[PDB]
């Protein structure tokens, strides 16, 4: 392993500059530096615990370090740094990692940009503002192609291996879907299951483009997304899943998250962010219905004014949202 | 600093039961053992990473061990174990100390309240009706309040209790109706702005939850939202008004209404999430734009306890126990 040895060589040559990022609670931070003068994106990340009893039934019996900082009656708090604990035989010289490293060399300005903290903000969206602003926007990205990626999954010319489960593409245009897993889930903890619910329609947009007409297609997808997922990991119940969308959307198609509730819950489930799917059928079935709108069919998510998250590199941002900020405050 | 060496020698005495629990993750670890025969909670967790220049200039060129895992073109990605880096004298109260790569917590002795704290807890998603809300939940809810499960509140709201911890307020019975006062919430460290979480608890005591909101309440809402933001951004001048978020729990953890306000920046955890936390703006809109029928007059009625709404609830909670596994157990063939 010439190849492994000389990975491990660039490690100890980086040259740190300045720290670009820090967050997951301070457990990772990216660090911008040089390596051989070029320059080179370092990422540290504290590993999980193992789970293995030769790691934690000698922890905290071989602590390099041990400093109390306080205690009250039962309660004692500490900080400590690992001593090393080797492997068993039976699991691996190694001894037990702390660390996870990735490198990025050479790196470049983009890599940086990508890397680097970027601030938040939350938006006001009005019917108005998504009608002249946000709409044009989405159309505008459709057009161009962005969504390549996802017609070739729906059509299958890629991830075919990786779909779990899906009505044949063509079978069932108005209903059909794929059921894709998140990337960040190992596929095989049940409790940990995250999958992402792809339509086979291509009309709708976001949850934007849902309307009272379309309440019956929702109850049919909901009962068909929680059939599948529970057919396909028999040991999970209806009463285990919560079903979400995303507002606003990563990508310009409307997409179901599927998540166990035991998953732990992170920024794909936040508020601003993630909008549970059956408040959006609520919201459509008790939606006024004025005297101008017949029996309702058009009546729906349009008309409602959305707040959200964004991050301030977004196109949105850049491009709508802070330019009316700046509008407002003069 | 007898004291302080006394609790050092619990540690290494810890013996190793079972995990009751990993989180985080995966960088927190809830341990149960004993220490000298009796019950010790040990919880291991990750420390975050030093800004120090003396850390993250060493970090990668100390490591005690190191294997690459894959290489592919520029992308490299490894395991590895900190070496010891010795904290600089202007950064260290004492001396010959190096940084810390964990934080451990040791309850002990514990009991069983302490195991069922920090044990895996099943989680259930439930549908609650309008009919389930009238029938079973809201007399449970009134159940608690008659029981004085809120004493805890109302002793803030009056000023008997945590007067020191509360961060701007209202003073008590100035405004009976649009009264409130702002208290951090039990997670927040009370100084990293960017973490920022408060709890808006209003002083009027007639709203249990977001059920109780109907279309009379909007003005109310709307003034409440501005007076909370405003606040906010008046203490913590760093803080502008598009960088908070407010949100109600649905189940709420008690039933006097109170209002999260959140930091945009802050790591979004179960307490934001979908089941369980639900946008004001969201609550503001869905009531501006309810239908409103020929026997409901100007609407002034018209509210959430007409929704049918879907949430989370632990296993070992009451509303599981008592009304949703009962009710699923009578449906099941």
């Amino acid at each position: 392993m010439d190849a492994k040895r000389s990975a491990e060589a660039l490690v100890p040559r980086f040259q740190f500059e300045r720290l670009l990022n820090q967050d997951q609670a301070g457990r990772r931070s990216a660090l911008y530096g040089a390596i051989d003068g070029q320059p080179a994106l370092l990422i540290l990340e504290r590993a999980p615990f193992p789970t293995s009893t030769a790691y934690l039934g000698r922890a905290a019996n071989t602590l390099r370090a041990l400093t109390n900082l306080g205690a009250n009656d039962i309660y004692h708090w500490y900080l400590a740094s690992s001593g090393v604990i080797e492997i068993p035989v039976e699991e691996s010289d190694d001894e037990f990692a702390d660390l996870k490293i990735n490198l990025i060399y050479p790196c470049t300005e983009k890599h940086v940009k990508k890397y680097s903290k970027q601030g938040v903000r939350f938006v006001t969206e009005t019917p108005e503002i998504y009608r002249d602003y946000v709409r044009p926007y989405m159309q505008a990205q459709r057009e161009a192609g962005r969504l390549n990626w996802v017609y070739n999954i729906i059509e299958g010319r890629k991830e075919v291996e990786d779909v779990i489960y899906r009505t044949p593409y063509g079978q069932d245009p108005e209903e059909g879907f794929l059921l894709l897993p998140d990337l960040n889930w190992d596929r095989k903890t049940v409790e940990a299951l995250h999958l992402l619910g792809i339509v086979e329609r291509r009309d709708l947009w976001s949850l934007r483009d849902l309307k009272k007409k379309h309440l019956p297609w929702l109850r049919h997808m909901r009962e068909k997304l929680i059939e599948a997922t529970t057919k396909v990991y028999p040991t999970v119940e209806a009463d285990q899943l919560k079903l979400y969308l995303h507002y606003q959307p990563t990508y310009y198609h409307l997409n179901i998250h599927i998540v166990h509730v035991q998953l732990e819950a992170g920024a794909t489930q936040a508020t601003g962010k993630a909008v549970g799917l059956e408040s959006v059928m609520e919201q459509l079935e008790h939606m006024h219905v004025g005297p101008e709108d017949g029996d309702g069919s058009d009546v729906g998510m349009d008309r409602v004014t959305m707040c959200y998250t964004l991050g301030e590199a977004s196109d949105l941002w850049v491009d709508v949202f802070e330019p009316l900020k700046r509008k407002k405050q003069a």
